[PDB]
């Protein structure tokens, strides 16, 4: 086991009990966990990476920048 989960760097709730079910995104730069909900990621465009063959990548805002 893992036993990690990081958090969404904008406020990822709090402490993120429910990690399981808190529909989080995984960076592909540092893998950092981002609110799928609270970075504004819409469940569509939210499934079109969920539904590529990993072929693109996730980036959170710190690594994506510009803010
Ligand atoms: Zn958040
Ligand atoms: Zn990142």
């Amino acid at each position: 086991g893992s036993a990690k989960g990081n958090f969404c760097p904008l406020c990822d709730k709090c402490y993120d009990d429910d990690d399981y079910e808190s529909k989080m995104m995984q960076c592909g730069k540092c893998d950092r966990w981002v609110h799928s909900k609270c970075e504004n990621l819409s469940d569509e465009m939210y499934e079109i990476l969920s539904n590529l063959p990993e072929s693109v990548a996730y980036t959170c805002v710190n690594c994506t920048e510009r803010h």
